[PDB]
C-alpha cells in the first residue's frame, strides 16, 4: 500500500493534516522540499500534499521536480495564502492535480486525498492496459 | 465537449458557482433533483456538483440515482452544513467522488471541477481500453 506525503514548512500543520489522514493512509511527513525529496528517493508515494509558501524552495518548484522524477505521483498544492495570480499560473504551468486552501476541513481534506489516490490508481492501471495491449 | 451540472436549491449559489466555472466548462444549472434529472435525461454531463441540503430529495439520494443511471458521471457533494456523521456515512455509502464545503473558493472549486473532468476522462478511456483489448 502506497503512502501520502505531506510537505509543509510548519510542523503543527503536518501533524494536524495527518490526524485527518492517518486512519485511511500511511502518512509520511516532511518539513520542506529537501526533506521531502529525501523521502521520495526512499519510498513509494501515491499522493503528495504540499504547502506552496515555504522558505527557500516553493511548493510548485518542489512539485515540478517531482513531476519530472516520479510522474505517477498525484500532486496537490495547499496554501492559506490569499491569492496572487502569479502563484496560480505557476501552479497551472506545472501539472498540479488539486489546489486546496487553508484552513482545511478534515472531511474535505480526506476526500481530496482519497480522490487523488483513486486517480493514481486509474492512471496507473490506465497505463498498465496501454503497455499490455501493445503486446 | 461535456457539461458540468450544478444542482442547488438556492439560485444565487448556482449563478455564483457558474461564474467560477463558465470560462472552463459548459455550465448547466438545475434547481433541485427533479430539474436536474430532467437535464440528465436530456444531455451529456461529465461532472455534477450538487448541494446536499435540498428540500424534498437530498444531494445523496439524488446522486445515488445518478450513479445508477449515468455511472460515468463524476459526482460531487458540496454543503455548508456543519457536519452530521449520518450525512458522511450516507455520502460514503454512495460512491461520491468529492465532498466540498461552503463557502467555496473560486480557484479551489474550479480545481475540483477540472480534476473531476480529468477523472471522467480517465475512467472513460480506462473503459475504452478494457473493451477494446477484450476484442
Amino acid at each position: 500500500a502506497p503512502a501520502i506525503l505531506l510537505v509543509d514548512d510548519e510542523p503543527h500543520s503536518l501533524a494536524a493534516m495527518k490526524l485527518a489522514l492517518e486512519d485511511d493512509f500511511d502518512v509520511l511527513t516532511a518539513q520542506g522540499a529537501e526533506a521531502a525529496i529525501a523521502i521520495l528517493e526512499e519510498e513509494w508515494v501515491q499522493v503528495i500534499i504540499c504547502e506552496q509558501r515555504m522558505p527557500g524552495r516553493t511548493g510548485v518548484d518542489f512539485l515540478t521536480e517531482v513531476r519530472e522524477r516520479w510522474p505517477e505521483t498525484v500532486r496537490i498544492i495547499i496554501t492559506g495564502y490569499t491569492d496572487s495570480a502569479s502563484m496560480m499560473a505557476a501552479i497551472n504551468d506545472a501539472g498540479i492535480h488539486q489546489f486546496l486552501t487553508k484552513p482545511w476541513h478534515p472531511e474535505q481534506l480526506l476526500s481530496s486525498a482519497r480522490n487523488a489516490a483513486r486517480m493514481f490508481t486509474l492512471a496507473r492501471e490506465n497505463e498498465r492496459l496501454s503497455l499490455e495491449m501493445r503486446l
